[PDB]
């Protein structure tokens, strides 16, 4: 498309992922891997909104972003993720969050896109992208059958469409998370998959601002991979530009000229799962592909780092309510604290296994 949300920006660097990386890089023991581990906090990330006690460190960012574009006669840009739906992690144990349908799940939610959407609004001289509520849209194409995510359906659809009609009264870009390719990427749940998106574009009234969908966050999948990932048999999109490239031409067909973001952060390290669906905490990965609007594909405004690496999946210690077993499999790292706490040794793995280096 001819607006890229990030030409002509200057990325606002996450300072929640810069207290953190260099909190981890003191302790990591070499100058060196420690210089390349602080080196990190430079490479622009996402930052979740994973709870509302964090919305007026969002109001922090815009606050901090429009100054320092002020000081330096730079646009800038903050890069959130919207993560707090009510139910949420419907098909798995270890994200689940403050909100619960069954107690006022959707009016809380609502209320916590109208505290982000007053922040946003104070600073017009800012530009927002926005990844709205990873798994979920995935979740309610491939698992209906769960009933938690049945159960959740009509409350997500809702939630979606009031954080996407609202954000886009404030400008904000928007990309709705769309999975990876070994979940909505096998030929057949592509259609189903483009069928709801193109309901919730619909539903939230085509804003421009809607601009596309966001892929592989939290995942490990490569864009464009060297050879297949033995996981993948029995699919031939095997990485994220098949995905996106069978995708979106289904997209166009129903009137929507979507773009695409791709997660690259933990994406370095190829061919280190038994199985596909394993995502936890996946050992031995490393960084990817920096971000860059240099993506290789017309449909990809940029190569992003959403997840940040170093914060954790979820837990492995089975007595935690959230714990889910997919992060005690083999591939797991263990022992795991709860998910979105500091992981410190797999942080410094992503460290030393980065590809390209750091
Ligand atoms: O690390 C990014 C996000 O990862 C999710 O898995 C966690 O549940 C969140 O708490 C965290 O904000
Ligand atoms: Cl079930
Ligand atoms: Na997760």
């Amino acid at each position: 498309s001819a607006n890229n949300p990030w030409t002509g920006f200057q990325i606002f660097l996450s300072p929640y992922y810069a207290n953190e990386v260099a909190a981890a890089a003191k302790q990591i023991t070499d100058p060196t891997l420690s210089s390349k581990a602080a080196s990190v906090a430079n490479i622009p990330t996402f930052t979740w909104l994973d709870s509302v006690a964090k919305i007026p460190d969002l109001g922090t960012y815009l606050a901090s972003a429009s100054a320092l574009g002020k000081s330096t006669g730079t646009k800038q840009l903050v890069q959130i993720v919207i993560y707090d739906l009510p139910d949420r992690d419907c098909a798995a144990k270890a994200s689940n969050g403050e909100f619960s349908i069954a107690n006022n799940g959707q009016a809380n939610y609502e209320n916590y896109i109208d505290q982000i959407v007053a922040q946003i609004q104070q600073f017009p001289d800012v530009r927002v992208v926005a990844v709205i509520e990873p798994d979920s849209l995935a979740n309610l194409v491939t698992n209906l059958n769960v009933q938690k995510c049945a159960n959740a359906k009509t409350t997500y659809l809702a939630c979606v469409n009031y954080a996407l009609t609202n954000l886009a009264k404030v400008g904000v870009y928007m990309y709705m998370d769309a999975g990876h390719a070994g979940w909505l990427g096998w030929p057949a749940n592509l259609s189903p998959a483009a069928q709801l998106f193109t309901q919730v574009w619909q539903n939230a009234g085509k804003s421009p601002f809607i601009k596309g969908l966001a892929t592989n966050v939290a995942n490990y999948n490569a864009l464009q991979a060297a050879s297949p990932d033995p996981i993948t048999q029995g699919n031939p999109n095997y990485d994220e530009i098949h995905y996106i490239n069978a995708l979106a031409p289904l997209l166009q067909q129903a009137g929507w000229d979507a773009t695409f973001i791709v997660d690259q952060g933990r994406s370095g390290v190829q061919n280190i799962r038994q199985q596909w669906g394993d995502w936890c905490n996946i050992k031995g990965a490393g960084f990817g592909t920096r971000p860059t609007t240099n993506t290789g594909s017309q449909f990809i405004d940029s190569i992003v780092w959403v997840k940040p690496g170093g914060e954790c999946d979820g837990t492995s210690n089975s007595s935690s309510p959230r714990y889910d077993s997919t992060c005690s499999l083999p591939d797991a790292a263990q022992p795991a604290p709860e998910a979105g706490t500091w992981f410190q040794a797999y942080f410094q793995t992503l460290v030393s296994a980065a590809n390209p280096p750091l």
